[PDB]
């Protein structure tokens, strides 16, 4: 596998951004299908021949929790696309009627009802 994605910003809509992770964050995470989106793909376990080739922005949840944590965000749309990625990412790699998109897509329906829920800007 490459490296795992970076946590740290080398260099206030904290509102948001804090939500996102005690609310958007957790509910999607304690979600059934949350597993294969908790951690970094790893290709070699899961078996995903040639994912690094074709995906080049990957992007999973605990990578998003840990940037949350370390307060690495710009801004709360940066992180809202790093959960798009996510969920992109998925539909990219795998054909539509796989299990896996199916998972992508109500968790991203979840996402999208949570974020509904965001403090205002
Ligand atoms: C035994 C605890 C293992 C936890 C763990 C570890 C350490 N590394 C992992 N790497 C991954 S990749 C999960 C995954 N499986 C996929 C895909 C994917 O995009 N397309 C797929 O077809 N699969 C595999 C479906 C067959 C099970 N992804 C990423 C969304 N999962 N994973 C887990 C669950």
């Amino acid at each position: 596998n490459p490296p795992p994605p970076e946590t740290s910003n080398p260099n206030r809509q904290t509102n948001q951004l804090q939500y996102l992770l005690r609310v958007v964050l957790k509910t999607l995470w304690k979600h059934q299908f949350a597993w294969p989106f908790q951690q970094p793909v790893d290709a070699v376990k899961l078996n995903l021949p040639d994912y690094y080739k074709i995906i080049k922005t990957p992007m999973d949840m605990g990578t998003i929790k840990k940037r949350l944590e370390n307060n690495y965000y710009w801004n709360a749309q940066e992180c809202i696309q790093d959960f798009n990625t996510m969920f992109t990412n998925c539909y990219i790699y795998n054909k539509p009627g796989d299990d896996i998109v199916l998972m992508a897509e109500a968790l991203e329906k979840l996402f999208l009802q949570k974020i509904n829920e965001l403090p205002t800007e």
